């Protein structure tokens, strides 16, 4: 059924500076609240696609290469090598700390909302070039009494 997130429903005046999405949303007193959330902590860049992949460290586990952990996590193996200051053909190791998710901007151009801001598009470069990319922002984006969440 619906959308986890909804804030568009709440909220108006959505607007983007940088990956940061700011909003004025509709409190449960029924006055209004500016608010601000940083779209680079929950979207990432999926070798040209983007995905709902929050920052997190995760650790690998034996018998684990890159391409493993980006199948585990739904992130781009080099994404997650050029991120992790490493190659993408490198081997790793049981028990190391790897960071994954978010960082979409580091690899994004034009950049901008459509649809009301209901809509993030981009051009994500991906292994060959740049691929334009288009996600609703409802699907994970909720507004909580005046405060932008993730959700």
């Amino acid at each position: 059924g619906n959308y986890a997130g909804n804030f568009s429903g709440s909220s108006r005046d959505i607007c983007l500076d940088g990956a940061r999405l700011r909003a004025e949303c509709r409190r449960g007193d029924g006055g209004y609240s500016t608010s601000v959330i940083d779209l680079n902590r929950y979207l990432s860049n999926d070798n040209g696609h983007f995905r709902w992949v929050s920052t997190a460290t995760v650790t690998v586990q034996q018998g684990d290469t890159l391409r493993d952990i980006g199948r585990r996590f739904d992130c781009d193996f080099h994404e997650i090598a050029r991120r992790n200051n490493i190659q993408n053909e490198d081997l790793i190791y049981p028990g190391q700390v790897l960071q994954v998710g978010g960082n979409f901007w580091d690899s994004a151009r034009d950049v901008r909302l459509v649809d009301g801001g209901k809509v993030l598009e981009a051009e994500l470069r991906y292994s060959g070039g740049w691929n334009r990319s288009r996600i609703y922002l409802d699907e994970h984006i909720g507004n909580r009494n005046g405060e932008l969440i993730h959700c």
